């Protein structure tokens, strides 16, 4: 089951705006896999290998996450999802890739929504995985606004581990998402300098009342074939609004719920993730 971080081929590029760390492997049309919160590129570890047999898989850490650069922690303009979408275009440019299949998970589903519109000519087909977090202005989005939260959650591995374990588990259909080993890999990443704060900044910069999460361009319609897939979750029914609003911004799409699966499709149901992607992206 586990394929540790060191077991992949790593890279780091200086983009005009930020330094991005990514993992890459495989051959064929390019496949950009984008993570969300909590986590980093590694959440895709179970699915990279299999997908690499048919695609040139690229899995970067979003700015503010993993080994990617954590811009000025006090400058929230550098933590907007708009910047993360620009970073994807910049990455493809640096790697001389004209078009790519893109898969956005959680926060990255928003990045993808932005990207397919701002860089429509750079995407072949896209897929959105679990764009909505379970308990939503949520208690944690508010908690993440506090510096006290950064100071507490990052006070020790013990604490950091308990905190993130809650989200991994609570947001999953089954009782425990990760093995002790896998959870430890996430704690290793979380404890890296500025990673706790960098992740919380995504809430501070984008999930706020006065925060402008959507642009004029985001309101436009997309004919691009998009594949929406999310798990029934630990419960059911907060995805109702999405189901109603999607047709207002997407003309070419599909939706699917995965029974007995939570927020981390690529983690809880690897096989399903791989299957859905292989069928849609061809
Ligand atoms: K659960």
């Amino acid at each position: 089951a586990i394929r540790r971080p060191e077991d992949f081929k790593h890279y780091e590029v200086q983009l005009p705006d930020v330094k991005i760390h990514y993992v890459r492997e495989g051959a064929g049309p390019t496949l950009l896999l984008l993570h969300g919160w909590p986590g980093f590129w590694w959440e895709w570890s179970k699915v990279i290998g299999p997908l690499a047999e048919h695609y040139d898989v690229i899995v970067p850490d979003l700015r503010g996450f993993g080994d990617s650069e954590k811009p000025d922690l006090n400058d929230l303009s550098k933590y907007s999802l708009d910047k993360a979408a620009d970073d994807q275009a910049a990455l493809l440019d640096a790697l001389g890739i004209e078009k790519a299949y893109v898969v956005g998970h959680d926060f990255a589903a928003i990045v993808l929504h932005k990207f397919i519109r701002k860089y429509s000519d750079r995407v072949i087909k896209a897929a959105i995985f679990d764009p909505i977090q379970p308990d939503f202005e949520s208690w944690y989005s508010q908690f993440h606004q506090l510096d006290m939260a950064v100071e507490v959650v990052g006070s020790s591995r013990e604490v950091c581990k308990k905190y993130f374990k809650h989200f991994f588990d609570h947001w999953s259909y089954r009782d425990e998402l990760l093995t002790e080993e896998e959870l430890e890999v996430h704690v290793d990443n979380c404890m890296k300098p500025d990673n706790i704060h960098g992740g919380f900044n995504y809430y501070r910069a984008n999930i706020r009342p006065d925060a402008a999460l959507w642009t004029d361009l985001d309101h436009t319609m997309s004919d691009l074939p998009v594949t929406m897939i999310w798990g029934l979750g630990d419960t059911c029914v907060p995805y109702a609004p999405l189901i109603e609003f999607v047709p207002k911004y997407y003309s070419n799409y599909t939706m699917e719920t995965i029974e007995d699966c939570g927020h981390f499709l690529m983690v809880e149901k690897p096989e399903i993730a791989i299957d859905r992607i292989k069928t849609a992206f061809r």
